């Protein structure tokens, strides 16, 4: 698609085969959901919003598909103000930006 | 032009006579300055994300040249740790997210 941004550009996601809302988010630099399942092990990180820095769980090579389209990577997990999917993703999907 | 996602889509922008380097971002609502001056009235507001909420000051009917191309909206002003150029003025410049 070519998504404009008058609205927020919220498309759904497949994770754990659950279908979610997400935030494509360009301004992000890694994944991050809400509270849920993933499987395998996961790793320590920090992430620096607005507000400041803050620690998450990362899981690595979870299976997710975004408004269709198949991705394989790093995921994140903790407390997030919507699902966002973030350049890590969003370049495997081949997205960009055009004006 | 077309900018790909594999470092983060910084642009230089021009506002209240200052050049800055800002962020393109689709995943906020409205675009979010370091601390500067600029004209006329503002009333202030909270904004919050990841890390929580921080205070700033929003000014309305606010020029600012993008790349090149000139938009005017609302800009907030305050501690955000990075210039963000959210949709409200993406939306000026014809800017999209393609793939
Ligand atoms: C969290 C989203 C929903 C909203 N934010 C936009 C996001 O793009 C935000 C931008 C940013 C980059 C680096 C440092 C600080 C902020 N990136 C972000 O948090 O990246 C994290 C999530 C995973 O990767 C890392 S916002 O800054 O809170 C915000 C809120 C309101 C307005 N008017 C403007 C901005
Ligand atoms: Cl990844
Ligand atoms: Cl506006
Ligand atoms: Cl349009
Ligand atoms: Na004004």
């Amino acid at each position: 698609p070519q998504i404009t941004l008058w609205k927020r550009p919220l498309v759904t996601i497949k994770i754990g085969g659950q279908l979610k809302e997400a935030l494509l988010d360009t301004g992000a630099d890694d994944t991050i959901i809400e509270e849920m399942s993933l499987p395998g092990r996961w790793k320590p990180k920090m992430i620096g919003g607005i507000g400041g820095f803050i620690k998450v769980r990362q899981y690595d090579q979870i299976i997710i598909e975004i408004a269709g389209h198949k991705a394989i990577g790093t995921v994140l997990v903790g407390p997030t103000p919507v699902n966002i999917i973030g350049r890590n993703l969003l370049t495997q999907i081949g997205a960009t930006l055009n004006f």
